């Protein structure tokens, strides 16, 4: 499975910015695009050995993880420290049968008993997304946070709050330009911030906005979908032209017309 490297260690906007362009690369393969926007592979069909990217991720602090994509959606599925591999509860027996095709040689391997989704992590977390804060310092923590859990030094709360900054930083930046801009100003100004409405409405929207696209009469939407502002104000959208320097990956949701 292929690899991209990353370090928080002296991290600038442009080494950031090279990296997730290098994850888009990967997780798309550039054979669906509609309305200039880039489709991840349709899960249906895809060969085992294809199914997944690894990003193994570094810090100031010489320690390292390596985390398990899904090129079907960028979720993060599990990831590896050491000898030891974690990976979220799987959603049906189609994803615990693949996830055993990754870290094939780790001496030990672990399920969680719980699911990857936000509600659980928030509520594991003991905080909401918007109150935990982003940038390169909370990421460099999270890593060393994930290396030291299979030792008893992390805490569970702790581990969780870590994982909502990974996928945070990665995923949903490779899934909006937008989510990468912020995080690019962070890293510029050395900033440690909680996302905004604006980040957050987008990750929760980019199922729908997906569909919406793809589902769209020549781009136009059949129904608006509802986004906030950064002072949390709405903003509806009815067109998919608005998204293209927002939306940068979306999940296969169906055929594209003739």
């Amino acid at each position: 499975y292929p690899i991209i490297n990353f370090t928080t260690a002296g991290a600038t906007v442009q080494s950031y910015t090279n990296f997730i362009r290098a994850v888009r690369g990967r997780l798309t393969t550039g054979a669906d695009v509609r309305h200039e926007i880039p489709v991840l592979p349709n899960r249906v069909g895809l060969p085992i050995n294809q199914r997944f990217i690894l990003v193994e991720l570094s810090n100031h602090a010489e320690l390292s993880v390596t985390l398990a994509l899904d090129v079907t959606n960028a979720y993060v599925v599990g990831y590896r420290a050491g000898n030891s591999a974690y990976f979220f509860h799987p959603d049906n027996q189609e994803d615990a049968e693949a996830i055993t095709h990754l870290f094939t040689d780790v001496q030990n391997r672990y399920t969680f008993a719980f699911g990857g989704n936000y509600d659980r992590l928030e509520q594991l977390a003991g905080n909401l997304r918007e109150n935990i804060e982003l940038g390169n310092g909370p990421l460099e923590e999270a890593i060393s946070a994930l290396y030291y859990y299979s030792t008893g030094g992390t805490q569970l709360p702790t581990l969780a709050r870590s994982f909502i900054i990974c996928i945070q930083m990665i995923s949903e930046a490779a899934r909006f330009q937008y989510i990468e801009g912020e995080m690019r100003t962070r890293i510029r100004y050395n900033r440690r911030s909680a996302p905004d409405p604006s980040v957050i409405t987008l990750e929760n929207s980019w199922g729908r906005l997906s569909t919406a696209i793809q589902e769209s009469n020549q781009g136009a939407f059949a129904s608006p979908i509802q986004l906030q502002r950064r002072n949390g104000s709405k903003f509806s959208v009815y067109d998919v032209s608005i998204l293209i320097p927002i939306i940068a990956l979306m999940v296969y949701r169906c055929a594209p017309p003739p």
